[PDB]
This record gives structure tokens, sequence and C-alpha cells, in this order.
């Protein structure tokens, strides 16, 4: 056989024993391998080869090989050691082979080196325990972006293993929540990135919890440039993007520039919102002694808490502040505490260096940013000058409410607006007298001279009805009321007024506010006196409790009667008789000016009617209205319904109108009293107007009668340089056919001092004083003409 | 033979070929592993069995072997590729050995399974990747402690490769600085202690500069428990602390609020600082494009350009920018890198947040947050329904400079103290009418309706003036100045008005501002035209160079000369003759009726003792004064003054003054009248009053003419209403002895219907035109008497 020599010189080496378990062929690559020559090695037992542990065991090895059988069994090949000449152990690769000849069974091992394989195998092992050591977890892909390699950090965080997910696909192997903001295309489109890249994605665990993992993927390519695998590493970021969003709400607050106490708030809540259960404290430094800047807590005690006391730096590095935080016995790590301190003490610093900046500034500022109106310097210097002038004002103190809503819905951004909004329309009705400022907050002052009761309340009224329309800020409403305290008194240091506004704002406010009081219980009883007094006037309108007293007017010649003025009167059961200089004006404060024309119109007119039942001729009657009656476009409506209701056609009717309604310009009036004097009705004018020119316009617009008032007749006596207003004003009368009427005559000595000059008609108290409708027939015929 | 059958029942495949290349011996372990027939394979070549894609290659081996001695060497095992007869390949081991035989040359090839050596082998080139990615360094130490594996973090970040760190001790690698003597000891009691320990120690790198490492040592034993590695690993100190600086810096610039551009740069240069020579860019994506962020200030580039880029993301999986980084290869380490990069896209993605939310805000803020004035864009409302209503405004642009001292010297703060200063002196006298915004920075924008060139003037200088006292702040004079463009057009928009308006301050701010002008050169020639005839007035009147002309006055039934009325002309070279009803109101602007009153006063004296001189009668003057002229507390002095130097007392001159001056109510001015009055000197009122109740106390203030309007005298006939006025004044001419002018008569039939009325004089055209002085002596002896 030729194979002979080629087994004997193979690069295996060979040995072959017999039955007996006694070497009998060997060849020169064993001889190298072992050490012993042939003539050393031939025809002997294979124990002496086999290292001396096995010694014993090697014979029934063999023994139960040969029971056995097996049909014909050869072994797998493996690694195994061995015992050189010298003792020493090396690593060898064995494969075993079974030779069944002769009926006997004989048998041949071929051996090699394997110390380079044993050098992989303890890499590999190495290897293993490295990649196996940090909590980092990192897997790899195939080109087909199937998984092929784990490590324990990444089935202890995930679940699964390498059994369970060996060779499919990284999505079909991580479950994704139903669509919370579309991460799947995003996981899909990081897994597919043909460069390095990486990525933040919402996942469960095995057992399903929502954690957040950032991944990231990169290529690894092989010698002439093609794709061999990819590498995914992912971190837990769970503990960060809490950070992040502390980071964000401070960033976003201070941008809008919150006041001290609340930008503190804002961040000692902000920190417990990622510090589970703690209390969180903060101080500051002024002249080296802490001061309480903001806490938040719940009060419970904290048994074994722990206490970290972190220091705020400036810009130069002196401290400034001291934030305490306090947690449970082991809530979270040290590390965690440690970063949240030190991004906190960051963000803070700004805010305490703004603070410290903005106290030093403020101790001498006499203006105010943010609406620019003055501030308490400024108001404290301008009591203070009225108070040594002498002069005592009325201060009001006006606290705006319902701005904590929008500083909760949309931020001090708005907040800031809504107030610049409420600032600018008070600045669109402050009198030029009427001095504003802002003192603190969502409070001013409004400092006035009005030493008036009348006016203080329409002030304020006015005031409160500034903010009566909502405030339309970024498209949507919100509704804002004032609560006003007022006070006034003499001889009172700025301290006084202040407090007293103060405590009448406070006390409104705890009330529920949208509204104003005053101090001084005794000019505060005054209102709900003036108030009780219009409703029942009111009422008395309503209920038609009124009544009308007509005062003649005679001639001056034939003294005959020219006409008569109706004149409303007023008696309550309560009040007793309430004065037309009272409740007339009163009218107009509250509004039923309107309903006392009507009612007097209507009235005055059915009078007529009952007296044209009987016998009375009754030529003239005059009814006074105001200017805020005839400001509507509905006189003729009613004052038509009058005259054909009862055969009363204008002829008869009389209108006066006060002097100011002259001084007043507007066309729509004018040509309604245009249309009111072409249907019969006359025009009278009290006080003689303003002037000739405007009388002249009287002229244009035409009238009937002048009536020259009580106070001019009076002062008659006396005064011998107005006798010729008279004069001037009896000239006209007859220059182009007006009527002249005096009034408040008295006197005998009156009635012929006025007669030189030629007076058309005299109505006063030296004839006749005004009289119930009752006796007017009676006083008709029974004194009728009169002493001339 | 006996190992032909030993040969064939060998489990690995064997095979031998000759000089022929023919395969003799093909065993069945090498027909499980190829797949060919055992009479396919006897006889056939070698072609049957070497991969195709090596046949080309495969002879040249053949010959190499067959023809150069190699000492009859058996050859080289190793993996090798087998194709099956499917076409698939599998990895294999091979055994070759050179045999010779009966003086031939033979071949032997041994060939094994190999399946689970291949799976070895790719484990560990899978393994040995991902060992390389953990991005802290990792090293296994053996029992003896020689450094057995090192990852490639640790080989690039201290510089010691793996055939450097081989077999050898960790403190002879990185042999820690003699200084301190305690490093050593330390060291040496961590490497040999054996449970898990952690310390900081100061190792060494191949290049040079120290690095501050933590170390940590933990153990890894062995199923028999027995020390089997030990792992290390290094973590940095310096690059952690920079981490934090650089999160720190960063956050504080973004609270400070600066703009975006600033804000890219002070990021730009923070990962500049933390990271030498490198080079930074930031793109935005601006609907889908990206767009220049911020960049390097050191354009330039540098040598072995590594480039790491980033995805920018905002709190969604839409891209919001792009950032790279540049570093040279080899100046830091790619963990370094990452942490870096990662920081910075989580800080740039809160910066564009910031910068959409303010952007987001600002487009629809209405008001200031500074000063409370409204800002640009309620003012391009405003603007925008004027022109819509098509009412053309004058826009005034105010520019205030002189205030970057204030900043110099004391701060911000002030700064916007004083600017709130200025804006209160506005506010202080800003009309009703007019609007006031602040735009931006120190200017603002007012908005008139006045369209007239003299008020548009009289309201610039108003504005120009409240500056002239300086601001107060702090005890510290501070001045500042105004430039004002003045932009009027009709018909034009917005944007050309603002353009215009905005030219016109940036020129007079360029040319040193303290100014104001029209954009309009029309504008800016009518100015200067009239501020040069101003000055020609002031001139002429300074130079002694007016004249007087006096119009007769006549009885109207005597046809005697009552009086003679002096009034003002003034006649120059270069402006020919300027009207009275032009430079009578230019000497009220300027300031030169007080000059103006005491030239007419002093030479009408002068002329009527020049008259006097010779035979002249002139039994009265009138002499128009002014009301300005009247509310100085001098005029007793010079009027005194002329009738002592001339012997012309008061029963002949007569002052006639403005209707509005007895609108006014002035105590000192009535007095002052009472005491001229008291001289002799008449008074005479001409266009009556508001009212004659005026003129009533004007009563106690004697008065002797009243003068008739021309107006009401052109109009007497066609309106015969007013008729009664004449009538009426006229009537109180008797009444209190009086004697009433007409003034303005030019026909035969005005005269004589003004005469049935009986007006005491007539003075017009229709008896004398005004005569100039040098024939007013040949007048008054060859018409008087004029007989009607
Ligand atoms: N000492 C004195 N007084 C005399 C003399 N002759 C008349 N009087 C008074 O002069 C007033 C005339 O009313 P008036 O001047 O229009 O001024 C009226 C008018 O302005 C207002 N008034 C009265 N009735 C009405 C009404 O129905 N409507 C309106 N709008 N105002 C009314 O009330 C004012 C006061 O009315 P009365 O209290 O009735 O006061 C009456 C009357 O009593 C006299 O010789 N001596
Ligand atoms: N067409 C016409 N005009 C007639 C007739 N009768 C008089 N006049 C004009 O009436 C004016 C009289 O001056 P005035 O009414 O006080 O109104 C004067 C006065 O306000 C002002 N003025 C003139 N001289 C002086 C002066 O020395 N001082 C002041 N302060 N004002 C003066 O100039 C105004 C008018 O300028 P004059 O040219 O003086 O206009 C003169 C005169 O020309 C007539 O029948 N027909
Ligand atoms: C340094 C030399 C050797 C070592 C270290 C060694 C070691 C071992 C050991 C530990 C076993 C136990 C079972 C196993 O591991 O599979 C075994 C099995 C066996 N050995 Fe050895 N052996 C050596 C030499 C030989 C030789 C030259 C033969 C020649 C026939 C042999 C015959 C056997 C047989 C027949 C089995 C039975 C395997 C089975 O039943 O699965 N041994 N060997
Ligand atoms: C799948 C089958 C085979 C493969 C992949 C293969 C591959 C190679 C390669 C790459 C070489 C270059 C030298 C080296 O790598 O050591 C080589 C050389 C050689 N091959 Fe093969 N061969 C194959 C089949 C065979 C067979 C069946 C024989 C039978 C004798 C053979 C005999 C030789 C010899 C003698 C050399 C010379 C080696 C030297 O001179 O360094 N080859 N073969
Ligand atoms: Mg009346
Ligand atoms: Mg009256
Ligand atoms: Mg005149
Ligand atoms: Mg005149």
């Amino acid at each position: 056989g030729i194979f002979f020599p080629a087994l004997e010189q193979n690069m295996m080496g060979a040995v072959l024993i017999n039955e007996n378990d006694e070497v009998m062929f060997f060849n020169p690559a064993a001889e190298k391998l072992w050490g012993y020559k042939r003539e050393e090695v031939i025809g002997n037992n294979i124990d002496m080869l086999i290292p001396r542990d096995l010694r014993p065991a090697h014979p029934e090895y063999i023994r139960h090989n040969r029971e056995g059988g097996k049909a014909r069994v050869e072994g797998m090949s493996r690694e195994l050691q061995l015992e050189k000449k010298d003792g020493s152990k090396i690593w060898t690769r064995f494969a075993l082979s079974k030779v069944s000849a002769e009926g006997k069974v004989y048998y041949l091992a071929l051996v090699r080196d394997a110390s380079v394989e044993m050098a992989q195998k303890e890499q590999t092992r190495q290897l293993i325990i490295a990649v196996d050591h940090l909590d980092r977890p990192v897997i790899v892909l195939d080109p087909e972006r199937h998984i092929v390699q784990c490590n324990r950090a990444f089935t202890e965080m995930f679940g699964y293993c390498i059994s369970e997910a060996s060779g499919m696909q990284p999505d079909t192997l991580l479950n994704t929540p139903e669509f919370p903001a579309d991460n799947r295309i995003r996981l899909q489109q990081l897994l597919w990135k043909t460069a390095r890249d990486q990525d933040e994605f919402l996942l469960l665990t095995r057992t399903g919890e929502k954690i957040w993992i950032k991944a990231s993927i990169s290529p690894v390519y092989d010698v002439l440039a093609h794709l061999q695998n990819l590498v995914m590493t992912f971190s837990d970021i769970t503990e960060e993007r809490q950070i992040r969003q502390l980071e964000g709400n401070i960033l976003a607050a201070m941008c809008s520039s919150p006041p001290f106490h609340e930008m503190g708030e804002i961040i000692c809540r902000n920190i417990e919102s990622v510090l589970n259960e703690s209390h969180v404290s903060l101080f500051a430094l002024r002249n080296g002694m802490p001061i309480h800047w903001a806490s938040s807590s719940h009060g419970a005690e904290i048994q074994n808490a722990q206490s970290w006391s972190a220091t705020i730096r400036q810009r130069d590095g002196a401290p400034a502040g001291i934030l305490q935080i306090k947690t449970s016995s082991g809530a979270e790590t040290s590390a965690f505490i440690e970063r949240v301190a030190d991004i906190s003490q960051h963000m803070a610093a700004l805010a305490l260096e703004q603070e410290k900046s903005r106290q030093h500034i403020e101790q001498l500022i006499q203006f105010d940013p943010m609406t620019g109106l003055p501030n308490r310097n400024n108001l404290h210097n301008y009591l203070d000058d009225l108070v040594d002038k002498a002069v005592s004002p009325v201060v009001y103190l006006i606290g705006v409410d319902h701005i904590q809503d929008v500083i909760d819905s949309l931020g001090y951004a708005w907040a800031d607006q809504a107030l610049l909004e409420v600032v600018n329309r008070f600045r669109e009705k402050l009198k030029p007298d009427q001095y504003l400022c802002r003192i603190e907050g969502t409070q001013f002052v409004l400092v006035s001279l009005e030493n008036d009761v009348s006016n203080i309340t329409q002030i304020a009224d006015e005031l409160r009805n500034v903010v009566s329309k909502p405030i339309m800020i970024d498209d949507k409403p919100f509704p804002l009321t004032l609560s006003i305290g007022i006070s006034y008194d003499l001889g009172k240091n700025r301290d006084y007024l202040l407090s007293t506004a103060h405590n009448a704002m406070d006390y409104i406010r705890k009330n529920g506010g949208n509204g104003w009081q005053f101090f001084s219980p005794a000019m505060n009883e005054m209102v709900k006196e003036r108030l009780v007094l219009g409703a029942a006037l009111k009422e008395a309108i309503s209920n038609n409790q009124l009544k009308l007293v007509y005062q003649p007017q005679i001639f001056a010649e034939t003294g005959e009667l020219y006409g008569i003025e109706a004149l409303a009167r007023w008696h309550d059961p309560l009040h007793g008789h309430v004065p037309p200089s009272r409740f007339i004006p009163l009218a107009e404060e509250i509004g039923e000016i309107e309903n006392i024309g009507r009612w007097v119109i209507a009235e005055a007119c059915r009078q007529l009617a009952e007296w044209r039942s009987q016998n009375i001729h009754i030529p003239a009657l005059s009814v006074n209205l105001s200017a805020l009656h005839f400001r509507s476009n509905q006189l003729p409506n009613q004052v038509s319904d009058a005259m054909h209701a009862w055969g009363i056609d204008g002829h008869q009717l009389t209108v006066e109108i006060t002097e100011s309604m002259m001084m007043e310009h507007d066309t729509e009036i004018f040509k309604r009293i245009q249309i009111l004097r072409d249907m019969g009705v006359g025009l009278s004018v009290d006080d003689f107007g303003t002037g000739f020119s405007g009388l002249s316009r009287l002229v244009s617009l035409p009238v009937t009668e002048i009536k020259i008032d009580k106070s001019f007749v009076d002062r008659c006596l006396t005064e011998k340089r107005i006798l010729a207003l008279l004069e001037a004003i009896t000239s006209i009368g007859q220059s182009l056919n007006l009527t002249v009427v005096a009034e408040g005559v008295e006197t005998k000595e009156q009635f012929e001092m006025l007669r030189k000059i030629h007076c058309r008609v005299i109505q006063g108290y030296f004839f006749s004083r005004p009289l119930p409708a009752e006796e007017i027939p009676g006083w008709m015929s029974s004194v009728l003409p009169l002493k001339i």
C-alpha cells in the first residue's frame, strides 16, 4: 500500500492501538508531538501515553466502548490535554476513529496542535466577560436588519433573550404604543438610516412598562466598501426627559419676567415635579443674613430625611442664595438630586441678581415700567405737596380683580397686556385735574380735587363702568372687575388717607369685590339715602302720583291773563314735600327725566280738555322741558298724540327751553325744533339766551317769547346799569314781534318801575302764587282784571 | 493491508493525488461533505472539485509546488471554502501534506466539517465589535496582572494600543508621575485588591499631558470559586466637569433672552471652548429648507476634518434643524464628541422653541410693556383705518438722541427712567385729537389731523421745546435732543408716509440732529420764505420804517368829522406791499406785537402834535391794540409818557380792543383797563361780544364807542332779520350814552337804510378812502362838511 508513508508523514499525528490496548503503529509527527521514539513507544500499553489522572479510568472507558459497540461508533472531534516527556501539558485537537478488522477491533486517534484554537477560546471568553460588564445595551444586526447578538444589559432591560430574539426584525421584537405621536415611522426610519444616526422612542418592556429609550445606529463596512453590520446602542432617558421639562418650564417662566416671589414658587413647584415626595426651600442673602424667598411643602414629617444645601454663585463667584432639598429615606439617587440642584442654581442666579439690581434701583426710582405710570414715591411726593399746600384731596384706591384667571390661562406676557389695556382705558377718560398712578401689583391710586358727593359718585361710577366690556386679548374674552375705596378727610396725612382707602378696598374685595365704597360711615349713609330717595321718585313716576301747579301771567296795561306756566310738584308719604329744585336733578342722574316729560305733556293737555268742558278760555300753557329730553328723536310722536287725542292743537300749548340748549349746536335737535315750531306750538327761551348773535340765530329758528330771569329783576332795584339790559331786551320785543316776560315781581314799586320800559307781560308773586287746578277756574272768574 | 479500511473509516474526509492530479481515495466522510459519488470521483481530475472562480489561479500554485522545492514541507492547515453540488458555500478545515512515494510526488488532504468553527469565528468577529463600541474604557486583566484585552475607547483615550499593552503590567503601561509619592502605593493597593474598589488617580499617556482618572476594579471568579479574570473601567473627571459647565453656561445664556443670531453665536463659542480646534455650524429648517443660523468665527479649515451631524428635533418627530461639528482626528475622544453634540442638540431645541414663542407673541402684541404707549402694530392699524376713511394725516417721526451718555454714566435702568420722563412730558402736552405711539428704540410717531402749514410749524416747535429743560436723574442733568420729520401727502399710503418721515428724520440725525423738517422741498421752501419775511418785518420795525394811514369817520346828520382811525401799513422794496391782514398775524407769531404797539402809539401822538402845530382840530384818534399787548403789566408807562411828552391828554386818544379781549376774564387786565379809562382815553369794542350781558359787565369798564362789523353791514339788506340787531344796538346807544359806529359802507342805499335806525356815525368808502397822512389837512378844509 502506497498510503503507508503518506499517513506516516501526514500533518496529523496518528496513533493506532490493537485489541490489547497497546500501541502498534506510530509516526514521526507524533514523535515530535510527544517526545518518545518508535522504539520507545511500540509494543506498550496506551496507559503509558494516557496522562496520570485518567490512568485507571481509561481502561474501563475502552471496555465500555468495546461492550457497547454502537454500530462502530467513532466519537466526535474535540479538544484535550497531553503530558509530554517532561510532563508539560498542551491543548490539542483530537479526532478518534474505531476500526474492526479480522473480527478484532482496533482504534486510531489523529492529533493536531491547538494552541491557536485555545487562544481563540480564551479570547472569546474574555471578550464575553468584557461585553457583560457595563449596563449599556448594545446589539448587532446583519445587512438584512436582523438582530444577531445581545448582552446581559439588554436582556435585563427588555426581558427578551438571544434564544427568543435571534434572526428577527427589531421593530417586530420591540412593541410600540398605539400611535401616541407616530413613533412607528420614526423607528423604521432610524432602522433604515444609512449613516450614523440616533433618535428617541417610547417602548414597553416584555412585561410592559412606559419607558422612553434613546437608540443610536451606526454602520460598519468591510474592506471593499460594502455594508457589513449595524450596531444599535440604547440608553434609558426617563430620568433626563424630566430634567429637560424642568429647564423648559423655568426658561419659559423666566422669559415672561414674573415677580420674584412667584418665580421662586414656580422654581420650587417644578423641582417638586421631578422629586416625588420632597421639600424645597429658597433663601436669599441680605447683607449676609438669610431671608425667605419661597417654599412649598405639605407639612408632613419626613423621617430619615436626606438634607442637601446647594449654594447659588453670582457672576463674580460670591454666594447669593441657598437652596435646601429635603428628601425621603432613599427616594432617589444622590447624583440625580445633585444635578437638579446644579441646574436650578444656574437658572436661579439670574433671578437673584436681577432682583438685587431691581431693589437697588427701585430704592430711588420715581417712575414705573410696565404701564409707565408714576409710582409710590411719586404719589408720596404729590400727596405731601398737596398736604403742605393745605388742599384736602380725594383718594381712590382701585384694585383690579380676576387677573389671576388670565395669569393661569395665558401667562404673564398676557396679564401685562390686560393691565396695559385697563390703564389705556383709564387714560382715555381721565380729566385734566385728575392724577393717576400705580402703587403695587394690580392696585392704582387716583387723586382728585372734587369736594362734592354728587361728583365723587359720578367719578366712581364712570371708573367702574370703564371695565364694563370684556377685554379681548388673543381672540379670547376676559371679564375683569374693579374694587374702589374712597377716602376724603381734612387735615390728614398721606398715611391716614392711604390706610383708609386700603381698608375700604380690602373690605370690598373680601366681601366679593366688583364695586366701590367710602370710608367714614357718616358719609357712606348719604349714598343709601340718595338711592332710597331715587327709588321712591321712580315708584312715584310709575304709579302716577305726581302733580302740576299753575301760575298765571298777567298783562301790563289791560291786566288780562296772558297765560299760565305749569310746574311739577311731588309729595311723598315718607319724605314729605320734595321741592322741584331737588328731585328734577335727581331724575337727571338716574334717567327718569324722559318719563317726567311724557307725564307732564300728557297731563297738561288733558287738564286743558277738562277746563274746556266748562267755560274757560286759558289762552296758553307753558311746559318746561330738559335738554336730555330734546336729544331723542321721539318728541313729535307723543306731543302730536297729545293734541289730537284731546283737541288741544298747538296754538294753545307752549314749550320753553333752557338757555344751555341754545348754547349747544346740534343740527338734528334744531330740525326737530323747527318741525315742532311749524306745528303751531310756540317756543320760549329763559335767561335771555347767551348773546344777541345767538338770539339772532334764535330769530332764524323762530321763537315767540323771551323771559327775563328773577335774579335780573331783583337786582334792577339797586344796579342802575342793568336797566338798559331790560330796555334792550324789550327793544327786540317790538323790533321783530317778540313777547317779553318779567318774572319774580314782588312789590308794587317793582311793577311800576318795569312799566315804563314797556314789559309786555308780568309773572310773579305780586299778582298770584301758583295754584292747584281745582281753583284755577275760581281765580279766573273772581279777579279779572287787576289793578294797573 | 490493514490501514486502507482504517483510512476509509476515518471520520475526516481524505483524498490523495499524484502527478496526474487524479483522486484515488474518496472516503464516505468526503462523500458526506462534497456530495459526489465514489465512481464519479475516482479517476476524475481535480477540476471537478476546484472552485470555479479559483480555477484560473490553481495551476499556477500547482506549478510552484511541483517545481519549487520547499524542503518537502507538508504545507498549512486552515479554513477554506467548499461549494456543494447544489451550489451552496460552506467553510471546512483543510490539512495538506506532501509525501514522496516510489520516487514520485503525492499530495494528501484531510477535511473536516468545521460548522462549529464557522460559528465560533463569526461570533468572535461579531463580538469584538460592540466591545469596540462601548462608550467607556474597559480592560480585562489576567490573574497574574497582565493586560489581555483593551477596548477601542481606552485605546484612543490613552494612546497605548493592544500591541504595546499586550501581556504587560498596568502600572508599567500607565506610569504615573513621581509627584506625589502616594500615587504608586494607592495604585498597587488598588490593582492587587481582591474586592470591588474605586478611586481617583493621575495616570499618564503616551504623548504627554496629565489625565485625572476615576478607576474601578471588579473581580470575575469561576465555577470552582477562584479568581478567573478581573475587569477595570476608567472614567474622566475633567470631561464631566466640562459638560456640566457647558450646560450651565448655555442655560444662563438662554435665560437672559438674547436674539436668535446672538444665541447661536454664544452656543457656537461655548462648544468651541469645550472642544479645542473645532468648527461648528447650525442650520434651521424654515418651510422645510435650511437657513444658516450661526458659525465659527474662525472661518478657515483645519486638516483631517472629522464631522458629526445631529438633527435638532422639537418635542415631536418633525426635524427642526441641523448641527454639524468638525474636529481634527486624534484631538479628542468619540464619547466626548457624543456628549457635547447631544447636549448641544437638547439646548438648541429650547432655543428654537423660545424664538418661535417670542415671534408668535410679538405678532399679536398690541401695546408696549415699556412706557405703556401703543406700538407699531397699533400705529399701522390706525394709519390703515385713516387711509381707508380717506383722510390725509400729518405724520411726525421723532427721534430722541443724546441718550448714550446716560447709559455710559448710570446704566440701562436710568436710561429707561429718562425715556419714561420724556414720554410723560409728551403726554402732558398732546392734544385730544393727536395720537401718540412708540415704534421702536428711541423713536416715536405722532399722528395729527391739522394740515395747515402754520399749525404744523407750531406743533413742531411745541414738540421740540419740551426737551429744553434737562432731564433731572439722581440730581444730575442730562440734555437730550429731538429730530423730527414731517410727512404729509394726499392719497398716499402708510408705507410711503413712514418711509418719507424716516428719510427726513435720518437726514436731520446725520446732519447733526436737534431740529425738524418736512420731507417735501416745496414745503421747506415755503418755510424758508416765511422766515425770510418775518426777519424782514423785524428789521423794518427796528429801523422805524412802518407808516400809518387815517380813514375819516363822519357824523350821520351834520356831516361833520367825528374822528379818524390810524391803520398801519408796511412797504418793502423786495416784497412789495404787504397787507395788514398778512403781516399782523405774522407779528403775533414772532413776538413783535409789543414793538408794533409802542411804535403806533408813539407815532400817532407825534403826528397829533404835528397837526396841532398848525390849525387842525382832530377831535379823536382810534388806535388798534392787541390782546397780547394788553396782557403785559407795562401799558400805562408808555401811554402816560405819550400824553405828557406832547400835550395829547387822553380826551382825544381812543383805543379799540378785539372782541375776544372781553371774552377772556382776567382781573389784572380788567383793572388795567379801568386805570387806563380813568385817564380820559376812550374805549371802543369791535364786533360786539359773545353776549350783551358781557357788555353790561363791560359797563363797569367804561366804553364810549361800539363798532358794527363790515360783514353785518354787507348782509343787512339781504337778511331783514338782522335789522333788529342794529336797531337794538343803537337803542342801547341812547340808553346809556354810547356812540355806535358803522364800519364798511360802500353805497348810498346802504347809508340811507341805516339812517332810520339813527346810526350815530358812519365810516366807509362812501365818504372817504383811508387817506395818506400828507393830505389829511387838505381834506379837512375842502370837503367838510359833506352835507350828506
Ligand atoms: N320767589 C319767587 N319765586 C317765584 C315767583 N314767581 C315764580 N316763582 C318760582 O319760579 C319757578 C318757575 O319755574 P322755572 O323758573 O321754570 O324753574 C323751575 C323748573 O326749572 C323746574 N321744574 C318745575 N316743574 C318742572 C317740570 O314739569 N319739568 C321740568 N323739566 N322742570 C320743571 O323747577 C324749577 C323751580 O320750580 P318751582 O319750585 O315751582 O319755582 C317756580 C315758581 O314757584 C315770585 O314772584 N317769587
Ligand atoms: N373794502 C372796504 N374796507 C373798508 C371800508 N371801511 C373800512 N375798511 C377797512 O377796514 C379796516 C379797518 O381796520 P379794522 O376794522 O380795525 O381791522 C384792521 C385791523 O385788525 C388790522 N390793523 C390795521 N392797522 C393795525 C395796527 O396798527 N395795529 C393792529 N393791531 N392791527 C391793525 O388790519 C385790519 C384790516 O386791515 P386794513 O387794510 O386796515 O382794513 C381797514 C380798512 O381798509 C370800506 O368801506 N370798504
Ligand atoms: C491524552 C490522551 C487522551 C485523553 C486526554 C483522553 C480523554 C478521554 C476522556 C476524558 C474520555 C471520557 C468521555 C469523553 O470525553 O468523550 C474519553 C473517551 C474515550 N476515550 Fe480517551 N483519551 C485519550 C486517549 C485515548 C485514545 C488514544 C483512545 C483510543 C481508542 C481512547 C479511547 C477512548 C474511548 C473509546 C472513549 C469512549 C468515548 C465514548 O464512549 O463516548 N482514549 N477520552
Ligand atoms: C475547495 C477546494 C480547494 C481550495 C479552496 C483550494 C485553495 C487553494 C489556495 C488558495 C491555494 C494557494 C496556496 C495556499 O492557500 O496555501 C492552494 C494551493 C494548493 N492546493 Fe488547493 N484548493 C482546493 C483544492 C485542492 C485539492 C483537492 C488539492 C489536492 C492535492 C489541492 C492541492 C493544492 C496544493 C498542493 C497547493 C500548493 C500550496 C502551496 O504551494 O503553498 N488543492 N489551494
Ligand atoms: Mg321755566
Ligand atoms: Mg329760569
Ligand atoms: Mg379798527
Ligand atoms: Mg372793525
